[PDB]
């Protein structure tokens, strides 16, 4: 049999299948998708564009750690991600930087000017709460309203006044003049793919990759000593409370006859259309083609899970299953999914590689 | 007693093994199908490079079949893009068609022969042979001793290590001897490359929720725990039954795959060096894909003694030998052997699916 039979291709299960077995154990990873890397997967549409069949994923992280470890799986292209976001008719800086403010508004304010115009507008909160608390005592009413309020109402179906405040807290609001999505100090795509980049990781002879497999279709006679399980909670355990909110999303990939279509790699619609953005897969990989391949991303309340939904009945109901997660003996539970988080693919990492720690000393 | 598990346990997801599992799974089968590599598709596996062209990393395979039978099942799995394989062989410093036909000679002897000429040619240089037996009596007997030379001998013992007197007559008999004009390598009537390639189409054949695929994965490393009802074996037979009997020989390669800063290389999809450097030939996918591209890729061939098992080597001593391995899985009750490197064929892709769908009715038997 196996040492491991961990329930998920991803990263959590992909560091930790990797881990294991460059210390001896005999691991068993399996998912029901035909593909390894999970979400992060990327491969080669009809038109030889590379591409992420879930959306962007644009590799972020401050973890020294994190980063030297992923080195030893792939080469890097520097890439830093920038974002613009629709709003009267523009193309504007999302994060909001002063060029954004100086830009919409028409004004020709510094750095130092624009901190005190945010003091002027920004609403004051006795104890920051929820995801429009946030931003209102940040930089105002209106400013909520063009960038964050439409968007986070089209994403997640609900009012930021109904979400816990680390939601949008993720976009920070900035007085200079930065307009990289991220400030991390380790930016860079995998060189040749996602997909690639596990299929190193998943090299050991240590290391039985099953596909197209719900881990529960062979865990009654395939010999193992521990489980680790980085799907649902909820999931795994039959729904006993009920179903755990997880929001989900409708990618329509396209191929359009040009070199390039968007002026950056990802456009947000806070205001308009269906749609939360679009994302152009060259500008991210850097790939070279006469053609070019674009993803829509539509919010849908049913579908395979993707996002788990911050706020307090959530975070309440989610206890429920942390308890017999925790209760769970010879299952461990790491992953976005399987921990209920909102997690980066850094993070994930980090946490995997943690979780490895403690199954060694 | 245990668990019946799994019915059908494969080994190998090559055509031999994903033709069968979808037969399997279709019928309503729970199939496990296994491969020690990390990937579908056994050789005809193909994939993108660094450099983001579609390569075969384990040989150019070309699509060829007169079965319309299995044209028709494997367009259940992809749409088809028309090729037809041409390949120009490097002799006297010329690039000749082969297989060998009325340009090939009157470009090479510098002839003005018309097709009816080409025939009393060829009659007036053959040498006649009581019974053809070896690979140098199914050419001698038609080209004659000069041409054969030129074109067989040299690429012969290169790719086997052999004496074409040292192989069954049906190796070089594969290589039709031409008196019109036609250049391509196969005269099939259904030609075509897999629209997205080979790996798209295998995805699709072992795409249903009754099959499970296991990557990376040497069958004896699960068939001690898992549970399976009957196993259908397409590697090599011999180290099935531990070479209980010895090594049966197979022919290996090494590939050499390069990617250069121009749109094309060759002429045609492989051009092929008979009496020439150590590799046996040189192709460029683009060709064979038809992949557009600002670059191109091309993989070239070096014959190995040792090395994973490509071809079988078709002769007197090695027909024995496995002959007394087929008895043994003629014995074997719950597995099936199936594909080129199970059973010791030389067949081609459309000949595999072919020997798997009638593997296939006779299990629902
Ligand atoms: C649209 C989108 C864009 C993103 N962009 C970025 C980005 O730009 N930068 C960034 O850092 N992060 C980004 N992320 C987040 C990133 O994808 C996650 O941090 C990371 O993918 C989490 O890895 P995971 O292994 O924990 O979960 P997953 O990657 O989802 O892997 C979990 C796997 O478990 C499998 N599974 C679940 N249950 C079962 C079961 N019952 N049987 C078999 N298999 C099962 C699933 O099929 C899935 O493949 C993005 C996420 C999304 C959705
Ligand atoms: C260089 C080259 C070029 C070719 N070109 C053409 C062509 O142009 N046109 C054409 O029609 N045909 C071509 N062929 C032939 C074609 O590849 C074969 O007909 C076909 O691949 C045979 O399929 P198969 O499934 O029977 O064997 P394979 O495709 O080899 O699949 C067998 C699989 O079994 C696996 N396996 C074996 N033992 C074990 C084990 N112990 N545990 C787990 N897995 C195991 C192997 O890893 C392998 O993946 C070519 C062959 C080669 C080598
Ligand atoms: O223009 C915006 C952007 C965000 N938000 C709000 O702030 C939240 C967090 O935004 P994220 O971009 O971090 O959310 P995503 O998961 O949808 O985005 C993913 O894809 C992105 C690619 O553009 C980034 O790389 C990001 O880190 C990655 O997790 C959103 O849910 C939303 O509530 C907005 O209101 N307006
Ligand atoms: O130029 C040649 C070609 C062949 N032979 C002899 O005849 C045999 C049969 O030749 P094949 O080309 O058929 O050998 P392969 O299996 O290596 O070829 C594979 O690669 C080819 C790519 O051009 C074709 O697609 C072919 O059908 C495919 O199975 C060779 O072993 C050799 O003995 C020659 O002497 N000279």
């Amino acid at each position: 049999g196996f040492d491991y039979l961990i329930v998920g291709a991803g990263f959590a299960g992909s560091v930790l299948a990797e881990r294991l077995a460059s210390s001896g154990q005999r691991v068993l990873i399996v998912d029901r998708r035909p593909h390894i890397g999970g979400n992060a997967y990327d491969c080669y549409d009809d038109a030889g564009v590379l591409i992420h069949p879930y959306g962007p994923h644009i590799f972020h992280t401050n973890s020294k750690d994190v980063f030297e470890y992923l080195s030893r799986f792939t080469e890097w292209r520097p890439y830093q991600h920038r974002v613009l976001a629709s709003v009267d008719g523009q193309l504007l800086p999302i994060p909001i930087n002063l060029d954004t403010v100086n830009r919409l508004y028409g004004l020709n304010l510094t750095s130092f000017q624009v901190e005190e115009f945010f003091a002027s507008v920004a609403e004051k909160v006795e104890q920051v709460r929820t995801s429009e608390d946030v931003v209102v005592s940040k930089v105002g009413r209106d400013l909520y309203n063009k960038f964050f309020r439409g968007y986070t109402r089209k994403q997640w179906g609900l009012d930021p006044s109904e979400l816990d405040a680390s939601v949008t807290a993720r976009v920070p609001t900035r007085t200079n003049r930065d307009n990289r999505y991220f400030a991390d100090t380790y930016q860079a795509m995998p060189l040749h793919g996602y997909t690639r980049m596990f299929q190193n990781m998943l090299s050991s002879p240590n290391i039985k990759v099953m596909l197209n497999t719900d881990y529960r279709e062979i865990a009654d006679f395939i010999p193992f000593q521990h489980m680790i399980y980085t799907g649902p909670v909820d999931a795994f355990f039959d729904f006993c409370y009920g179903k755990l909110p997880y929001r989900s999303l409708e990618f329509r990939h396209e191929t359009h006859d040009t070199e390039q279509l968007l002026p950056t790699g990802t456009v947000n619609y806070p205001n308009d259309y269906a749609y939360t953005r679009v994302s152009e897969f060259k500008h991210i990989t850097g790939q070279r083609h006469h053609q070019t391949s674009v993803v829509y991303e539509y919010p849908r309340a049913e579908g395979d899970p993707y996002y788990p939904v911050p706020r307090p009945e959530n975070a309440e109901l989610y206890k429920k299953y942390e308890a017999l997660a925790d209760a769970a003996q010879d299952v461990t539970f790491v992953g976005r999914l399987a921990t209920y988080r909102y997690y980066n693919m850094d993070q994930v990492v980090a946490q995997a590689l943690a979780t490895f720690r403690r199954l060694q000393g």
